[PDB]
């Protein structure tokens, strides 16, 4: 009885697992898609399913952090969302600390990534009118020629600027989803898609 | 292109389905166990999953309503749950009308959780000193011998009566522990349990 609950804990944590994997390429697949109602959806599974796990596992942690920062960057617009228990943090400052975060290669993608966060983390907040907000997201992101051009930029107070033309929110999202395709193909393998794929196949 | 995202779709269905059955499992032996905390975090990543469905399939339908009738017997004294769009409607009387709502067989327990269901409806009202709530229960439930002594128990405004031991709360519990037994195994040998616990097992 006692070993039994033992290994039904144990089962519950391999499937816990597979469920997260799963729930992260079809995050994925919504996020790159443009799916905003399934990414939704699925994000509500996935902290809920995280919410159920105890400890993690090197891949486990990096899987979550791949969740939370397409979370936050889908969220990137929505200065009222509070992603952290400072509530001065937005969602792309959110985002640009789980991307120096996550075990992964530093490639000329992962820079441009990071700098596109940079600079949007500054315009979104300048779109809106909250030029005060942009120069305290400045003061906590920058932490020379891009941070002089972008606080030239806050203290002219333009809620619209050439600069974030070049390095704009459709170019960060583009960045990214080269990011996502690449986190796609590697967990296509994963046992809970593997297995649905080959059903699936089997019917046709 | 159309044809890939068309298989991933149903892909996606097949492993949800797979998802639904496993929670249900694991909310099945939480209730059975009193595991109150994994029961509410295996309850919200049932919810989730299940927003994520689309149409079911007639056994889904029978696994939702066994989630939902747990999450309603488990809230059956918060009485401040609201589990119908018709606010009056107590979390028992939601649990009643799920349990004469799923397909499957109509044997001497099922006809015993019915009116032990039935019986604590009223009895919960009664515990709590909302005695005219316990009379609109009764109405709403009752809709000769079980009947006319709950209106005579209600009329005397007795937060506490001798039949309501016989046919108390911890009765209905056990009650519906030996259906969840029954449900447990039938549930699993179900893909996703059947399939961590072959790995578990070979870890051994
Ligand atoms: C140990 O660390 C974490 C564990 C879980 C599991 N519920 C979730 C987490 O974040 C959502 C964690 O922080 C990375
Ligand atoms: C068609 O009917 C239902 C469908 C879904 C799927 N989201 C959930 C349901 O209830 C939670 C339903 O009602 C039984
Ligand atoms: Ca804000
Ligand atoms: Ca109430």
């Amino acid at each position: 009885e006692e070993e039994d609950a033992g290994l039904v804990a144990e089962a519950e944590a391999v499937a816990a697992g597979w469920m997260l994997d799963f729930l992260c390429l079809s995050l994925c697949r919504a996020f790159r898609d443009g799916r905003s109602e399934d990414f939704r959806r699925t994000r509500n599974s996935a902290e809920a399913i995280i919410h159920g796990l105890s400890s993690l596992t090197a891949c486990q942690l990096r899987t979550i952090y791949i969740c939370q920062f397409l979370t936050r960057i889908a969220a990137g617009k929505t200065l009222d969302a509070q992603f952290e228990n400072d509530e001065r943090i937005t969602p792309l400052e959110s985002a640009l600390m789980i991307w120096g975060s996550i075990e992964k290669e530093h490639d000329k993608l992962h820079e441009e990534i990071q700098n596109l966060i940079k600079i949007q983390a500054i315009a979104v907040c300048m779109e809106n009118g909250n030029f005060k907000e942009a120069e305290e997201v400045f003061e906590r992101i920058f932490g020379m020629p891009f941070k002089s051009k972008l606080l030239m930029i806050i203290s002219q107070k333009d809620t619209f600027h050439s600069f974030f033309q070049h390095f704009s929110y459709n170019h960060m999202m583009e960045k990214i989803k080269s990011y996502v395709n690449y986190v796609l193909s590697e967990k296509s393998s994963t046992f809970l898609m593997k297995a649905a794929a080959k059903v699936v196949e089997s019917k046709r």
